[PDB]
């Protein structure tokens, strides 16, 4: 099962969220959905494996259909180890950060920030913490 980050304000810039844990053994996914009512904002979904390899897939869901996949190969998370996404909310785009190290930028697709009301946090990890601040 998920847990759910609420976001009373909605995404802004500058906001920075951090999400700490440890990915379980054998783990196959990780998802992080910022969601906008039905719609999901942005989808960061890293794939242990599929199609024997790893992958990380970013895309937004819209009227219940999701729309053109961004992904990329360099793949931070392994299996039972400790792992540290920050995630920097920017005017343009999400910027997304493992264990200190820039990882990926995905362009705003759903440009009201303000109506992304909460982030869903699911897959094979153990949460520590889940927070965010403005900085
Ligand atoms: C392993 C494989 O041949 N994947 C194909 C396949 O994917 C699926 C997945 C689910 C279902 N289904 O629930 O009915 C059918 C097929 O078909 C896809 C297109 O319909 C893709 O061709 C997919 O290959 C993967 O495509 C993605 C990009 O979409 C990427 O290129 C992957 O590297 C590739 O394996
Ligand atoms: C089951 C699966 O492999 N889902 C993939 C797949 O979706 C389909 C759906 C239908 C067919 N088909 O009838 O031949 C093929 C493949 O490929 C999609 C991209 O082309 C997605 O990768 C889909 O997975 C879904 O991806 C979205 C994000 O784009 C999100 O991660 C969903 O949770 C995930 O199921």
């Amino acid at each position: 099962m998920p847990y759910n980050l609420p976001l009373p304000g909605g995404v802004v810039p500058r906001m920075l969220i951090t999400i700490l844990g440890t990915v379980k053994p054998n783990a196959n996914r990780i998802a992080l959905d910022f969601q906008r009512g039905n719609d999901v904002a942005f989808h960061f979904n890293p794939r242990f494996n599929e199609n024997n390899r790893r992958v990380i897939v970013c895309n937004t869901k819209l009227d219940n259909n999701w729309g053109r996949e961004e992904r990329q190969s360099v793949f931070p998370f392994e299996s039972g180890k400790p792992f540290k996404i920050q995630v920097l909310v920017e005017p343009d785009h999400f910027k997304v950060a493992v264990n200190d190290a820039h990882l990926l930028q995905y362009n705003h697709r759903v440009k009201k920030l303000n109506e992304i009301s909460k982030l869903g946090i699911s897959g094979d990890i153990d949460l520590t913490s889940a927070s965010y601040t403005m900085i």
